[PDB]
C-alpha cells in the first residue's frame, strides 16, 4: 500500500479536500486497480484506539463502583466533540440571518421604497460575505465528526472481541452468532454518522430563540400563534419517536433466529440436498419472516408521518400566525413573504433537526449499554497452577452441566473419579456411548468447574477433538497454526501422521487454500491434520479424544505405532480408545460406565478380574399502479394551482394592501408555500410505503429460493461471511433504509418540478435562467457517480472477513484457549478492521468532497446573480432582478434533492447485490426391485480437473447387500454423491432399466435412503429435527425411538420430544447424532440405501443396534455400506474396493483379503478369529 495523501498536505488543501482528487480523475477514465488504495492514517489503526480505550475502561472499572462506558468515552472524545460543535453552530446561525439582507436587497426592485436602494451596494457584499464563510464552517466541521464516528467505533469493536475470546463456556448456550451478528451489523454505517446530529439537541432551541426574537419584531404578538402550533406538533412527534421505538424491540430477536436457522443450512447445503428438504427450509424461512414483515410494516407507517410532518407545518404556520395581525391590521406583501422566509428556516429547525437529534441520542446509548453489558458477562476461569512436576492428579470429582443442578448440590455427569499418572504414562480411557469420556477432557481442561474435587497438573497443554476443526488458509498455516516453523519438525510430523500419500496427490501440494471447514477434503485427512498439528506443539500433557474416528485399520495401526508409541513417548499422553489393543501396551486404565468409574487399574490386573431501477420497479406490478396514481394526483394539482395564479393577475380596502409595482410578490409568495400545494397527504404516501416493502418480501424469497438450488460447484466458491453479510446488512437496508428515502426523493422532484412548471407557463424567462444552473449539476452528479460507485462496491465488499473471522473464532473456542493463540487471532482481526476502514474513509472523503463542490457552485452562481440585479436596477422597477433572484429561490431545493439522489444511488448497490444470487445457475412402481446398472462412470469435482474416478462400470441384483471399501481418501464418499449426480459426471446408471436422463432431478433422487458422514442438526425441537414435513405423528416417531435406542437419550430432557436443541446438538453425545441419522434414514421407507459409515465412533455394544437395524427394518432393501470397521464386512453378499482411481469388485472377502498381505495383518485377533474361522 501506497502512503496516505492526508499525511502530507496543507492547510488551504485540508480546507477543500484537494487531495482526494488524484483518485477522482483517474476513476472516471477506468477501473479501480489494487495498486490505488491508501494506507490508513495511523491515527485510525485498530492498535491504538483498542489500547486508549481498554486502558480507560479499565480504570473505570478498577476505581469506580458503579463503572460505565460511556464514562470511558467521555474522557477520550469530549473535547473535540465540542471543539466541532462550535463551528457547527456557527455555521447555523448564519442560515438565520440571511433573510435580514436577502430580504432588503428583494425591496429594493420597487421604485416606491426609497430607503433600502440606498444601501443595496453593501448589502450584496454582505451577503457574499456570508455566503463564502457559510460554506467554510459547515463541512470542515461535518467531516471532523464525522471521522469521530468511525474512531468510536472501531475502538469498541475490539472490545467486543476481546470479550468473547474470554466468555466462560456456561454462557455460550445464551449467545449465538446471529446476536453478535446483528451487533456487528446494526452499527455498522449509521454510529459513524450519527455524530453529525447530536449536537442539534442545544444548537436548534438557541435557533428558535432567535428566530422567535427575530420574527417578534414583524407580527409584534402575533408569533406565539405560529410558535404553539410548532409545539403541539412537536409534542406528535415525540410521541411517533416513543411508539417507533416500540416495534422495533419486539423484532430484533426473531431476526436473530432468523439468522442462526439461514447460516445452519447453508453450510449444510449438500445434506439438505440429498435429503430433499429445500421444500421445508424455505417454509420455515418464510414462516419466521412473516410476523418480521407485519412489524417492519407498522413502523414504517408511523416513520411515514414522521417525515411528512414538514411539509404540511408550512401553510398552517404562517396563516394562523399573520391571520389575527392582519384582521386587526391590514397588511403588506413585503411582511408576508419576510414571515414565510423566516418560518421556513423555523420549520427546519423544529420539526426535522431537533427530533433526528434525539433519536439519534436514544439510539447510540441503546447500543452503548448493549455493548456495556456484553462487557459485563461472566469469565472463564483459568485460576489454577502453572508449575508442578506434571504428576497429573485428580481426586473426588463430581460436575453438573446444569449450573443450576450443580449449584443445589439434575444428574451428576460425573462422580468420585480420580486417578494419577506420572511424566511419560499413557492412560487410556475406555466406555460406553453417553459415559462421559469428552466431559472428563473437559474437567480437565478447565472448561467445566467441578463442584468438588481437585485437579492438579502444571498447564502446558495440547489438545485433539471428537470433531475436526479448520481454520481458513493452507495446511502449512493449520500446522504450525501461529509460531515458528521447524523444518525438520513440520517433516516428522508429517510423515509420522501418514499425510505424504494424499499431499502428493494435491496440486500446489502443500499450500491448498482451505476454506473455513475444510470441506474441500474427506473426513480422515481433516481428522490427521487436526492430530498433526497437535503432535507438532510442544508440552507437557497430550489429551486425544477418538482420533481414530474415521481412519481404517492399517492407517490407524500405522499412526498409532509411530507417531503415539514412538515419536512422542517421553510425554505424558492421555487417548481416549476403544479397541481392545491399544489397551495392551497403556500404563493405566480407567472404565466408565455412566459416571462411575467401573475399573481403575493396569491391565495384568483386569486379566485377573441502469436497468437496476427498471428491474426494481417492475418486480411487483402494483408499484407502477401506486405510481401513475401519484402522477395523476400530481398533474391535476399543478393545474389547479397554474389557474388560480392566472385569476389573480386578471382580477382587481381588504386586509391585504397590494399595488402595482408590489405584484411581483405574488410568485415569491408562491415560490416559498408550493411544499405545502405539493406535498404527498396519507392518500398517497401510506401506499406507496406498502408496496415498496412488499418488494422486499418478494426478492428475499426469489434469493433464498435461487441460492439453494444452486449446483455445488458454484456454492463450493461461496464463503460463510459473505453469505451472511447479504443475508444479514443488504436484506436490513432493503427493508429499512430504501422506502423513506425514495419517499423523500420523489417528494422533492415533485416540489422542483411543480414550482418550475408552474412559473414557466405564466413567464418564459425563468426557466431559461434556471436551465445553466441545472446543467452544471448534472454534469457534477455524473463526474462523481463513475468513482462513487466503485468505491461505495468495494466498502461493501469488505465486510466479509469480520463475519468470516467472527464465525471461525467462535466455532473454535476450545482449541484456542487451549492452545493459547487469542494474541494471534486478536491481530487477525484487526487486519480486517483496518482493510473495511481503508476504504470506508475514501468513500468518506470523497462525498464530503462532492457536497462542498455542488456548495460551491451555487454560492458561485448566486454572487454572479446578485452584483448584475443590483447593477441593473435603473431608476426604477428593476425587471431584470426580478426573474434571477427567483430562479435562485428554486435552485436552493434542487440542491437538496441533488444530494437525495446520491444517497439513492448509494443504497441501490444493495438492490444489485441481491440481484446477482437471483442469477446463479440451476443445476437441473418405478423402484420395484432396485436393480442397478452402472456403465463407463467418471465423476470429478471441478470443471476441467482430475477425475477422482474414471471408467467405473458394475451391475448389482435387487436385495442384495454390497461393501464398498478403500484407504482413507480414495472417493468411497465420491462414489456415494456420484449415485445422487452432486457433482460433475458422465456415463450412466440405469434403476430397474430406468435411465438418468428420462426423467427429473428430484425424481431421481427420490428412490434412495442416505446416511451422510456430516450429522446436520438444526435449531428446533427433536420431533421436527426428525420430520420437516410432519408426515408421520408420535405414535411411529415413538415407535422408531424405541428401536433405534433413543428412548433413554429422549427422555433426559425435560420436553420430551418437545425439547429444543440448540447450537447444534451440543447437548448430545457424537453417538446420539449417529442414532439421529438412523432413525431419519428408517423412517422414510427407501428402496436403495447408501450409508457413509454409519456406526463412526460407536463402540462394539451400540454396533449391535446398527446390525439388527440392518438385519430387521431394511429386509427387502438394496443396500451399500461403506463401513471402516472388518466386522460389518461379515453381512455382505458383495464387495467392491476402491483403490487408484479405479473400482474392483469381489464376490468373497477371504478372496479380498488374501491379496493384501499387509492389510489383512492389520486386522485384530478378535476380528481375525471369525473371517478365518
Ligand atoms: C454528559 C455527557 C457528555 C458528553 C457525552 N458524549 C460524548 O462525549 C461523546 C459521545 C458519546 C455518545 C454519543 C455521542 C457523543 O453522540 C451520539 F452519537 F449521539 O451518541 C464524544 C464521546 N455524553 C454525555 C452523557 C450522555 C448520557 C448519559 C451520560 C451519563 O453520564 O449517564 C452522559
Ligand atoms: N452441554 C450439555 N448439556 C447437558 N448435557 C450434556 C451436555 N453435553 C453432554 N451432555 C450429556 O453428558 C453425557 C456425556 O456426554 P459425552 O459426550 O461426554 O459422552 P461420551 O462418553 O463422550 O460419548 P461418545 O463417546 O459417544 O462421545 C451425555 O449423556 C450427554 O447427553
Ligand atoms: N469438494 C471437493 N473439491 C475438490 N476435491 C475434493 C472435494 N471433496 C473431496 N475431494 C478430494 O477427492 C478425493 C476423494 O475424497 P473422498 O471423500 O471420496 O475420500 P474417502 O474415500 O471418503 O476418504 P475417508 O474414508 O477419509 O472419508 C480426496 O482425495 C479429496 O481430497
Ligand atoms: C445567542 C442566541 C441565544 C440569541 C440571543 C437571543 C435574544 C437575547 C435576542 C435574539 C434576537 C433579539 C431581538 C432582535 C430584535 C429586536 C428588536 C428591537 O427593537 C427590540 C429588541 C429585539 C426584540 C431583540 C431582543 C433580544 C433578542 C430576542
Ligand atoms: C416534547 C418535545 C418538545 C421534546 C421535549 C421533551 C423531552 C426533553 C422529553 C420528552 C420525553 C422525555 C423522556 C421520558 C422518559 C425518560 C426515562 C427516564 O428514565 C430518563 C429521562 C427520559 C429519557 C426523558 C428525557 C426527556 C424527554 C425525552
Ligand atoms: C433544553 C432541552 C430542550 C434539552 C433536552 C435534552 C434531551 C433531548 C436529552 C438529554 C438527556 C438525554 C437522554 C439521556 C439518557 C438516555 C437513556 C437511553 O436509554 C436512551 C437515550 C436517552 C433517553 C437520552 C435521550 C436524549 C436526552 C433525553
Ligand atoms: C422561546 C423563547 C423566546 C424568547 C424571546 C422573546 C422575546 C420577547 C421580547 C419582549 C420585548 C418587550
Ligand atoms: C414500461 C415501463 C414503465 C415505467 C414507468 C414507471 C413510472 C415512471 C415515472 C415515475
Ligand atoms: C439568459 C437569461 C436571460 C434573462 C434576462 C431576462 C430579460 C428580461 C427582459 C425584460
Ligand atoms: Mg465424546
Ligand atoms: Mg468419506
Amino acid at each position: 500500500m501506497q502512503r496516505s495523501p492526508l499525511e502530507k498536505a496543507s492547510v488551504v488543501s485540508k480546507l477543500f479536500f484537494s487531495w482526494t482528487r488524484p483518485i477522482l480523475r483517474k476513476g472516471y477514465r477506468q477501473r479501480l486497480e489494487l495498486s490505488d488504495i491508501y494506507q490508513i492514517p495511523s491515527v485510525d489503526s485498530a492498535d491504538n484506539l483498542s489500547e486508549k480505550l481498554e486502558r480507560e475502561w479499565d480504570r473505570e472499572l478498577a476505581s469506580k463502583k458503579n463503572p460505565k462506558l460511556i464514562n470511558a468515552l467521555r474522557r477520550c472524545f469530549f473535547w473535540r466533540f465540542m471543539f466541532y460543535g462550535i463551528f457547527l453552530y456557527l455555521g447555523e446561525v448564519t442560515k438565520a440571518v440571511q433573510p435580514l439582507l436577502l430580504g432588503r436587497i428583494i425591496a429594493s426592485y420597487d421604485p416606491d421604497n426609497k430607503e433600502e436602494r440606498s444601501i443595496a451596494i453593501y448589502l450584496g457584499i454582505g451577503l457574499c460575505l456570508l455566503f463564502i464563510v457559510r460554506t467554510l464552517l459547515l463541512h470542515p466541521a461535518i467531516f471532523g465528526l464525522h471521522h469521530i464516528g468511525m474512531q468510536m467505533r472501531i475502538a469498541m469493536f475490539s472490545l467486543i472481541y476481546k470479550k468473547t475470546l474470554k466468555l466462560s463456556s456456561r454462557v455460550l448456550d445464551k449467545i449465538s452468532i446471529g446476536q453478535l451478528v446483528s451487533l456487528l451489523s446494526n452499527n455498522l454505517n449509521k454510529f459513524d454518522e450519527g455524530l453529525a446530529l447530536a449536537h442539534f439537541v442545544w444548537i436548534a432551541p438557541l435557533q428558535v430563540a432567535l428566530l422567535m426574537g427575530l420574527i417578534w419584531e414583524l407580527l409584534q404578538a402575533s408569533a406565539f400563534c405560529g410558535l404553539g402550533f410548532l409545539i403541539v406538533l412537536a409534542l406528535f412527534q415525540a410521541g411517533l419517536g416513543r411508539m417507533m421505538m416500540k416495534y422495533r424491540d419486539q423484532r430484533a430477536g426473531k431476526i436473530s433466529e432468523r439468522l442462526v436457522i439461514t447460516s445452519e443450512m447453508i453450510e449444510n447445503i449438500q445434506s439438505v440436498k440429498a435429503y430433499c428438504w429445500e421444500e421445508a427450509m424455505e417454509k420455515m424461512i418464510e414462516n419466521l419472516r412473516q410476523t418480521e414483515l407485519k412489524l417492519t410494516r407498522k413502523a414504517a407507517y408511523v416513520r411515514y408521518f414522521n417525515s411528512s410532518a414538514f411539509f404540511f407545518s408550512g401553510f398552517f404556520v404562517v396563516f394562523l400566525s399573520v391571520l389575527p395581525y392582519a384582521l386587526i391590521k391590514g397588511i403588506i406583501l413585503r411582511k408576508i413573504f419576510t414571515t414565510i422566509s423566516f418560518c421556513i428556516v423555523l420549520r427546519m429547525a423544529v420539526t426535522r433537526q431537533f427530533p433526528w437529534a434525539v433519536q439519534t441520542w436514544y439510539d447510540s446509548l441503546g447500543a452503548i449499554n448493549k455493548i456495556q453489558d456484553f462487557l459485563q458477562k461472566q469469565e472463564y476461569k483459568t485460576l489454577e497452577y502453572n508449575l508442578t512436576t506434571t504428576e497429573v492428579v485428580m481426586e473426588n470429582v463430581t460436575a453438573f452441566w446444569e449450573e443450576g443442578f450443580g449449584e443445589l448440590f439434575g444428574t451428576p455427569v460425573l462422580k468420585d473419579i480420580n486417578f494419577k499418572i506420572e511424566r511419560g504414562q499413557l492412560l487410556a480411557v475406555a466406555g460406553s456411548t453417553g459415559a462421559g469420556k469428552t466431559s472428563l477432557l473437559m474437567v480437565i481442561m478447565g472448561e467445566l468447574e467441578p463442584s468438588e474435587g481437585k485437579i492438579k497438573h502444571s498447564g502446558r497443554i495440547s489438545f485433539c477433538s471428537q470433531f475436526s476443526w479448520i481454520m481458513p488458509g493452507t495446511i502449512k498455516e493449520n500446522i504450525i497454526f501461529g509460531v515458528s516453523y521447524d523444518e525438520y519438525r513440520y517433516r516428522s510430523v508429517i510423515k509420522a501422521c501418514q499425510l505424504e500419500e494424499d499431499i502428493s496427490k494435491f496440486a500446489e501440494k502443500d499450500n491448498i487454500v482451505l476454506g473455513e471447514g475444510g470441506i474441500t477434503l474427506s473426513g480422515g485427512q481433516r481428522a490427521r491434520i487436526s492430530l498433526a498439528r497437535a503432535v507438532y506443539k510442544d508440552a507437557d500433557l497430550y489429551l486425544l479424544d477418538s482420533p481414530f474416528g474415521y481412519l481404517d485399520v492399517l492407517t490407524e495401526k500405522e499412526i498409532f505405532e509411530s507417531c503415539v508409541c514412538k515419536l512422542m513417548a517421553n510425554k505424558t499422553r492421555i487417548l481416549v480408545t476403544s479397541k481392545m489393543e491399544h489397551l495392551k501396551k497403556a500404563d493405566k486404565i480407567l472404565i466408565l460406565h455412566e459416571g462411575s468409574s467401573y475399573f481403575y487399574g493396569t491391565f495384568s490386573e483386569l486379566q485377573n478380574l441502469w436497468n437496476t431501477y427498471l428491474r426494481y420497479i417492475t418486480v411487483h406490478k402494483s408499484l407502477i399502479f401506486v405510481l401513475i396514481w401519484c402522477l395523476v394526483i400530481f398533474l391535476a394539482e399543478v393545474a389547479a394551482s397554474l389557474v388560480v395564479l392566472w385569476l389573480l393577475g386578471n382580477t382587481p380596502s381588504y386586509a391585504v394592501i397590494i399595488t402595482s409595482t408590489s405584484s411581483y410578490y405574488v410568485f415569491y409568495i408562491y415560490v416559498g408555500v408550493a411544499d405545502t400545494l405539493l406535498a404527498m397527504g396519507f392518500f398517497r404516501g401510506l401506499p406507496l410505503v406498502h408496496t415498496l416493502i412488499t418488494v422486499s418480501k418478494i426478492l428475499h424469497h426469489k434469493m433464498l429460493h435461487s441460492v439453494l438450488q444452486a449446483p455445488m460447484s458454484t456454492l463450493n466458491t461461496l464463503k460463510a461471511g459473505g453469505i451472511l453479510n447479504r443475508f444479514s446488512k443488504d436484506i436490513a437496508i432493503l427493508d429499512d433504509l430504501l422506502p423513506l428515502t425514495i419517499f423523500d426523493f420523489i417528494q422533492l422532484l415533485l416540489i422542483v418540478i411543480g414550482a418550475i412548471a408552474v412559473v414557466a407557463v405564466l413567464q418564459p424567462y425563468i426557466f431559461v435562467a434556471t436551465v445553466p444552473v441545472i446543467v452544471a449539476f448534472i454534469m457534477l452528479r455524473a463526474y462523481f457517480l463513475q468513482t462513487s460507485q466503485q468505491l461505495k462496491q468495494l466498502e461493501s465488499e469488505g465486510r466479509s472477513p469480520i463475519f468470516t473471522h467472527l464465525v471461525t473464532s467462535l466455532k473454535g473456542l476450545w482449541t484456542l484457549r487451549a492452545f493459547g493463540r487469542q494474541p494471534y487471532f486478536e491481530t487477525l482481526f484487526h487486519k480486517a478492521l483496518n482493510l473495511h476502514t481503508a476504504n470506508w474513509f475514501l468513500y468518506l472523503s470523497t462525498l464530503r468532497w462532492f457536497q462542498m463542490r455542488i456548495e460551491m457552485i451555487f454560492v458561485i452562481f448566486f454572487i454572479a446573480v446578485t452584483f448584475i440585479s443590483i447593477l441593473t436596477t435603473g431608476e426604477g422597477e428593476g425587471r431584470v432582478g426580478i426573474i434571477l433572484t427567483l430562479a435562485m429561490n428554486i435552485m436552493s431545493t434542487l440542491q437538496w434533492a441533488v444530494n437525495s439522489s446520491i444517497d439513492v444511488d448509494s443504497l441501490m448497490r444493495s438492490v444489485s447485490r441481491v440481484f446477482k444470487f437471483i442469477d446463479m445457475p440451476t443445476e437441473g412402481i418405478w423402484p420395484s426391485g432396485g436393480q442397478m446398472t452402472v456403465k463407463d462412470l467418471t465423476a470429478k469435482y471441478t470443471e476441467g480437473g482430475n477425475a477422482i474416478l474414471e471408467n467405473i462400470s458394475f451391475s448389482i441384483s435387487p436385495g442384495q447387500r454390497v461393501g464398498l471399501l478403500g484407504r482413507t481418501g480414495s472417493g468411497k464418499s465420491t462414489l456415494l454423491s456420484a449415485f445422487l449426480r452432486l457433482l460433475n459426471t458422465e456415463g450412466e446408471i440405469q434403476i430397474d432399466g430406468v435411465s438418468w436422463d428420462s426423467i427429473t432431478l428430484q425424481q431421481w433422487r427420490k428412490a434412495f435412503g442416505v446416511i451422510p458422514q456430516k450429522v446436520f442438526i438444526f435449531s428446533g425441537t427433536f420431533r421436527k429435527n426428525l420430520d420437516p414435513y410432519e408426515q408421520w405423528s408420535d405414535q411411529e416417531i415413538w415407535k422408531v425411538a424405541d428401536e433405534v435406542g433413543l428412548r433413554s437419550v429422549i427422555e433426559q430432557f425435560p420436553g420430551k420430544l418437545d425439547f429444543v436443541l440448540v447450537d447444534g446438538g451440543c447437548v448430545l453425545s457424537h453417538g446420539h447424532k449417529q442414532l439421529m441419522c438412523l432413525a431419519r434414514s428408517v423412517l422414510s421407507k427407501a428402496k436403495i440405501l447408501l450409508l457413509d459409515q454409519p456406526s463412526a465412533h460407536l463402540d462394539p455394544v451400540t454396533y449391535q443396534i446398527i446390525r439388527r437395524t440392518l438385519k430387521q427394518a431394511f429386509a427387502d432393501c438394496t443396500v451399500i455400506l461403506c463401513e471402516h470397521r472388518i466386522e460389518a464386512m461379515l453381512e455382505c453378499q458383495q464387495f467392491l474396493v476402491i483403490e487408484e482411481n479405479k473400482v474392483r469388485q469381489y464376490d468373497s472377502i477371504q478372496k479380498l483379503l488374501n491379496e493384501r498381505s499387509l492389510f489383512r495383518q492389520a486386522i485384530s485377533p478378535s476380528d481375525r478369529v471369525k473371517l478365518f474361522p
